[PDB]
């Protein structure tokens, strides 16, 4: 139930109206002491960094309502140096941060408009890890209780890898809500995130998630998929 | 059944006498192109590198009978340069290799001499990942069929980490055979591996596994623990 699959399980919320967008949490990600080779910290690739490791870093923000086009490219002027920047307005966080070096978590639900095969394509500098589906990401309307128990990644991208870019193909049902978790890191210099998809219904590429990303309140009994 | 636990499942081989030692496979691990920053390749920390990634590298050797004291420290004279060296005689591989940069897999079974809590302590430069128990490591006398399906790590050590060194405490039964998998990498400069244990029966530390590490043939029906 926590394993990645081509036919993920979804959720059916009851009367409470879903809220637009995902939630985001932002954390610091320091360089190592001057003189270090390399200048950046490798912690982002400890196997548990995305599960418990990141929690020991400085919390910068927790926001709601993240939607629209969430892609970004941050161009740095040099490596090994923290430099200030801003996220796109879609992230609902107007303050400057060290865009050269930070950790970011997004979670919530994906609602399809069509029933059939979806292919999500991702790329990132330095890292983007994706979980998708009930159990694999977290449990239906029981996120706060299952948040740290996600399974093997459905897709991932690592700058410098043989998987610099990656894809996820899954069969989905329209109007069902699918748990999703995105984990991102920049360890130095440039930063980039691309998250888009296509379906078998037509040849359009979706980059704007305004009609697709939602948040659901947890409930006493949970909201397992009913279809 | 694949999850790490304090009470791992073991195996009960039938009439066929266990063979002394673990099996080992050795693979190449190249530096990046001259001028690269850093000089070493980060692939060793892709989440699937220990599962399928390493298989695309040059196979150097597959040997049997690895036992005794398996600890080593290789001292390099500089970084970013491949340098030749030798493994201890316990590894049954007498040829020189690039000890500055290689990948090594060991697998087989651990047989305890006493019933009770065991604490294994590990450390490594650059990396050592450990799985332990039926399912978590692989299935009883059905290794060849379950070898790539190991679970989350029971313990791991990464040079430069907040877990430079790590421990595994588990309750074991004497004379039972427990599946074990060790995955090691050096990405440059010095190399080191330390694997030892203590038990609740006395204050001795075990560093020599001559009476403890074994290989079992796979069988048609498998050899699940019977106790
Ligand atoms: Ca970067
Ligand atoms: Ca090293």
């Amino acid at each position: 139930s926590k394993d990645p699959t081509t036919f993920p399980l979804g959720c059916s919320p009851d009367i409470t109206t879903p809220k637009k967008g995902l939630s985001m949490e932002l954390y610091s990600y320091d360089f190592r002491k001057k003189g270090s080779y390399p200048c950046w910290d490798a912690a982002y690739l400890d196997p548990n960094y995305p599960r418990t490791g990141y929690k020991s870093h400085r919390l910068l923000a927790k926001v709601d309502g993240v939607t629209g086009n969430i892609n970004f490219y941050y161009h740095a002027t040099k490596g090994c140096t923290p430099q200030l920047g801003h996220l796109p307005a879609s992230y609902n966080y107007p303050k400057p941060l060290t865009m050269t070096n930070f950790t970011m978590l997004l979670y919530g639900y994906f609602r399809p408009k069509v029933t059939g095969f979806h292919t999500f394509t991702i790329s990132a500098d330095d890292l983007l890890f994706v979980n998708f589906g009930a159990g694999n990401a977290f449990d239906c309307c029981r996120r706060d209780s299952s948040a740290d128990h996600f399974g093997n990644y459905q897709a991932y991208a690592i700058w410098g890898s043989k998987t610099a870019k990656d894809e996820l193909t899954v069969h989905l049902d329209a109007g069902v809500y699918y748990p999703i978790r995105l984990f991102y890191n920049n360890i130095g210099k440039d930063g980039a995130l691309s998250f888009t998809f296509k379906t078998e219904s037509n040849e359009n590429t979706v980059s704007d998630f305004s009609e697709y990303f939602f948040s659901l309140d947890d409930t006493e009994e949970g909201c397992p998929g009913l279809i």
